[PDB]
């Protein structure tokens, strides 16, 4: 599962579509992540702290393709949102790795979202999030564009929207 698209017709139409796929379940997230990194990508996991997808991560992603992915609550009352990390091998050796984190209640916490490289192959876990989370400056989903600059010759620049049914766009560019 999971689709690729090229990355020129990566955007929030084509994320809002992704997302209305999915249906009214109360917290959700569609995902697209826009490889302009000069190299390859292959899916090596997505480690989910609350929530699960029905979907595998699109196994390879070539420079110049998007791509398409969600996320959803667990079923049933279950308020622990849709939190997570996903790892693409680069074809350099190296890891991207991509945070979201869509909370279930609102009136307490906020959407967030980040980017790493990672040298070597790292798999999505725990530390992994952790670090993203709570060390690495995550961007607020905002409804605003956030730009950073990730070394290795490559930066970010992504948008998030605010709310429990979330978009979240990543373009990783050459610098």
């Amino acid at each position: 599962a999971g689709a690729v698209i090229d990355g020129a017709g990566l955007g929030f139409d084509v994320l809002k579509t992704v997302l209305e796929a999915l249906g009214n379940v109360k917290r959700k997230i569609a995902v697209g992540i826009d490889n302009e990194s000069g190299k390859t990508w292959t899916a090596m996991n997505t480690y989910f702290r609350s929530g699960t997808s029905d979907i595998v991560l699109p196994h390879k992603v070539a420079h110049g393709k998007a791509l398409l992915y969600n996320g959803q609550k667990n079923r049933g009352p279950v308020a622990t949102g849709v939190v997570g990390v996903i790892a693409y091998s680069m074809s350099d050796g190296n890891t991207l790795a991509v945070l979201f984190s869509v909370p279930y209640d609102y009136n307490w916490y906020s959407n967030w979202w980040n980017v790493r490289v990672y040298k070597g192959q790292k798999r999505a876990d725990q530390r992994m999030y952790e670090e993203l989370y709570y060390h690495r400056s995550p961007f607020r989903g905002d409804n605003g564009w956030h730009s950073r600059g990730l070394g290795y010759g490559l930066k970010s620049r992504g948008f998030m929207n605010s709310s429990g049914h979330a978009i979240l766009e990543i373009h990783v560019t050459k610098a």
